[PDB]
C-alpha cells in the first residue's frame, strides 16, 4: 500500500515531494545559467567570483560547498524524497521542467568540483572537454543559459498527485 | 453470470517516462534496478581491480587515459551518458516500489544502484582526464593515504558486491 519513493527510497513519508525537486531545480537552472553569464563577464569561475579558494584538492574546499554539492547530486537522483507523481491534467510538462532542472543540478555540480580542482569555471572547462575555442562556444552557451532562464519560469503543464 | 458494467472513471496517464513523457516509453523502474546492478558490479570491479592491479579499469579494457574528453572512445563516451542519464532517471523511470502488506527494499537497492552509476560514472570521466583510476582518484580527493583507503574501499566492494545479488523486498506498480 505505501509507496517508496521518500528519503533514500523509504516508504515513511520523509523526504522531498515532486513539487520540492522541481522547485529546487529552478534555482539549479537560475545558478548554473548565472554561472555560466556570470563567467562570461568576468572572466572567472563563480567561486573565484565568489572569492572561494579555487585550484585545490577537494578536502581542503569549504565545507557548506561541499555539503551544497552533496546536496545537489543526491537532489538530481531524487535521493532526498521522489514522493507523489505528475501526471498530464484530463508544451512543457512539469516531468520535463523536473528533468532540466536535474541535468542543471549534475552540471552544476559537475562544474564546481572541476573548478574547485582545477580552478577554472564551467566555461573554459566546456572547451578543454571539446576542443572547441571559447568565441565558437558562447553563442551556444548564450543559447543554453536562455533555455534555463526560460525554462525556471515555465510553470509547465499537469498537476500533482500524492 | 453476466457482470455490471463498471463505468469509466478518469484515468492517470503519469509523467514518468523518457524525460518525463506519459506515452509509456522508457525504462521501468525494474529496469532501472538492473541496470543499477551492473553498474554495482563494475563499479565495484573497478575498485578492486585497482586495488589489486595498481591500474585504473580503463587501462585494464586497453583504452587511453590521460586524455581530453572528445578524443576518447565515443561507445566511451556514450556508456557515461547513459549512465549519468539514468542515475536521474531520464531514461524512464515508469512505475513504484510499494511495500508489500528487515534488509533493504527494492527502492533503496535502486538508490545504492543510482549512487553507484554516478560515482562510476564520475570515476571513468576522471579517469578518461587524468589517467589514474577511481582509488587513486579517491586517494588525491580525500588526501587519504592509499594503506590507509584500502580497507574503506573493500567495505565498499564487498557493501556493492551483496547489493548487486539482493533483490529487495517490496513489489513493483503500474
Ligand atoms: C546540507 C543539506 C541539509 C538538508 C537535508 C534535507 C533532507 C530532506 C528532508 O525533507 C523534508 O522532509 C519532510 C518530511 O515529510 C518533507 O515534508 C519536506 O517536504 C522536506 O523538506
Ligand atoms: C539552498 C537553496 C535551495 C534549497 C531549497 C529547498 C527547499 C524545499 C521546499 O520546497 C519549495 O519551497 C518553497 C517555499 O518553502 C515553495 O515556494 C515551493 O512551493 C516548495 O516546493
Ligand atoms: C549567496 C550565494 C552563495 C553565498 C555566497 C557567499 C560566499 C562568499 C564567501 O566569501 C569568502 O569566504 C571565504 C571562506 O571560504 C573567505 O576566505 C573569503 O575571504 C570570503 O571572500
Ligand atoms: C548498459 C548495461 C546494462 C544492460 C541492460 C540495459 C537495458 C535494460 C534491460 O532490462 C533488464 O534486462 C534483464 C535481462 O535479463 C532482465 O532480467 C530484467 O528483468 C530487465 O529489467
Ligand atoms: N565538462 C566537464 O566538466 N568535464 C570535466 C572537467 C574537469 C572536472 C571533471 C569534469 C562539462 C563542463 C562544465 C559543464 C558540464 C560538464
Ligand atoms: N572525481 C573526484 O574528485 N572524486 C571521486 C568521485 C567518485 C569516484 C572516485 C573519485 C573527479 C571526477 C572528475 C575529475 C577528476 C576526479
Ligand atoms: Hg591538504
Ligand atoms: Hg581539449
Ligand atoms: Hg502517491
Ligand atoms: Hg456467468
Ligand atoms: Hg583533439
Ligand atoms: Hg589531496
Ligand atoms: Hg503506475
Amino acid at each position: 500500500l505505501k509507496v517508496e519513493d521518500g528519503l533514500f527510497g523509504t516508504s515513511g513519508g520523509i523526504g522531498f515531494t515532486k513539487e520540492n525537486e522541481l522547485f529546487v531545480g529552478r534555482v539549479a537552472m537560475i545558478g548554473f545559467a548565472a554561472s555560466l553569464l556570470g563567467e562570461g563577464i568576468t572572466g572567472k569561475g563563480i567561486l573565484s567570483q565568489l572569492n572561494l579558494e579555487t585550484g585545490i584538492p577537494i578536502y581542503e574546499a569549504e565545507p557548506l560547498l561541499l555539503f551544497f554539492i552533496l546536496f545537489t547530486l543526491l537532489g538530481a537522483i531524487g535521493a532526498l524524497g521522489d514522493r507523489g507523481r505528475f501526471v498530464d491534467e484530463p508544451g512543457f510538462t512539469k516531468s520535463n521542467e523536473l528533468f532540466v532542472g536535474r541535468l542543471a543540478q549534475l552540471g552544476f555540480a559537475f562544474s564546481l568540483i572541476g573548478e574547485i580542482i582545477t580552478g577554472k569555471g564551467a566555461l573554459a572547462q566546456l572547451n578543454i572537454e571539446t576542443g572547441v575555442p571559447i568565441n565558437e562556444i558562447e553563442p551556444l552557451v548564450l543559447l543554453n543559459v536562455v533555455f534555463f532562464f526560460i525554462a525556471a519560469i515555465n510553470p509547465g503543464t499537469g498537476k500533482f498527485i500524492t
